[PDB]
């Protein structure tokens, strides 16, 4: 039973500068992930649900501290990297693999991703899963987060 995740991925490039926050067909799907996790137990930490998806945003140093903080608390780190790329997400994948987490990478079917993202699969305790809806990440979540967690603390190349 996984303790907790951190979910990561594209937040103010979705916020909408006329209302101030993320429309409610972006907030869907980590929304639905949020759901996923918590209804089987598993604490979620997440800065689009702590920020309420964009109406109450924290500082650069404060969003640093708390993401990055959380990033360590957390037994698996899920994230999209974003298409376009979401830069702190970025940064992020960058605080997991060093800290040689578990993580599962939600990529966009048939779109491109960086190197450094791609090539952290059998470099890290990584899986990549690709998908074209959100009903697909949500049916195959769980095996691939069971996967990873089942390798945790193996030694990685990082």
């Amino acid at each position: 039973a996984v303790g907790s995740v951190f979910l990561g991925g594209p937040f103010r490039q979705l916020v909408d500068p006329r209302t101030g926050v993320m429309s409610s067909g972006d907030q869907n799907v980590f929304s639905r992930l949020i759901e996923h996790f918590e209804s089987r137990g598993t604490t979620v930490y997440n800065a689009h649900r702590r920020e309420a998806w964009g109406a109450e945003f924290l500082s650069p140093a404060e969003a640093t501290r708390l993401d990055h903080d959380e990033i360590k608390a957390a037994d698996v780190f899920v994230a999209f990297p974003g298409v376009p790329a979401s830069p702190g997400t970025h940064v992020e994948i960058g605080w997991a693999s060093g800290m040689g987490k578990p993580m599962v990478l939600l990529l966009e079917r048939d779109e491109d991703y960086a190197f450094l993202v791609t090539g952290l699969e059998s470099q890290a305790n990584v899986e990549i899963l690709r998908f074209s809806g959100t009903e697909e990440i949500v049916e195959r979540l769980d095996g691939a987060v069971a996967r990873v967690l089942g390798r945790a603390g193996e030694p990685t190349v990082i």
